[PDB]
């Protein structure tokens, strides 16, 4: 399949990745840097998260989800389903509503395109109606993160896709903060792209410290894979 090897060459190998978030969640202003490599081949990505503003205002657990689904390793026989990578390298934008349980919400803009050799992620988010003491502006969740499953539909109406799924963060008193996500993805170009049928990703996320860092940070390692189609 000539689309499924176009995109499939530009991720065979290890992709350097960029990213740049400009935020701001009930007025607290804040901008983060990141960097690693993705691995599609292995749906693999390592990633440093650095906010270079000073504190992170918000708890770096809420931001995960935000900080590449192009990076997915699809098995072989789902790869006509693999919209990210077919929108390449011209890009997509992903567009999100965040809705915390009892507390704000977080709207962002992605454009995820190439530029040259590396995959880059330019960011925008706003947060508003969160609560002062509440468990984001409060910084009440665990450094942590569990399991998920991400259900992809093709969107036909923004010849794209749509994405529904709910992420449960640990409170540090062992209760959870649900985020509800909703999102869509439209390509960049106007190429032809991939329209899937409905399947899933599967992620598995591990967060850590840098021990020579003394800036706030986040060090992300990655796991996604598709399935649902047998």
């Amino acid at each position: 399949d000539p689309m499924v090897s176009k995109g499939e060459e530009l991720f065979t190998g290890v992709v350097p990745i960029l990213v740049e978030l400009d935020g701001d969640v009930n007025g607290h202003k804040f901008s983060v840097s990141g960097e690693g490599e993705g691995d599609a081949t292995y749906g693999k990505l390592t990633l440093k998260f650095i906010c270079t503003t000073g504190k992170l205002p918000v708890p770096w657990p809420t931001l995960v989800t935000t900080f590449l689904m192009c990076f997915a390793r699809y098995p072989d026989h789902m790869k006509q389903h693999d919209f990210f990578k077919s929108a390449m390298p011209e890009g997509y934008v992903q567009e999100r509503t965040i809705f915390f349980k009892d507390d704000g919400n977080y709207k962002t803009r992605a454009e995820v395109k190439f530029e040259g050799d590396t995959l880059v992620n330019r960011i925008e988010l706003k947060g508003i109606d969160f609560k002062e003491d509440g468990n984001i502006l409060g910084h009440k969740l665990e450094y942590n993160y569990n399991s998920h499953n991400v259900y992809i539909m093709a969107d036909k109406q923004k010849n794209g896709i749509k994405v529904n799924f709910k992420i449960r963060h640990n409170i540090e008193d062992g209760s959870v903060q649900l985020a509800d996500h909703y999102q869509q993805n439209t390509p960049i170009g106007d190429g032809p792209v991939l329209l899937p049928d409905n399947h899933y990703l599967s992620y598995q996320s591990a967060l850590s410290k840098d021990p020579n860092e003394k800036r706030d940070h986040m060090v992300l390692l990655e796991f996604v894979t598709a399935a649902g189609i047998t």
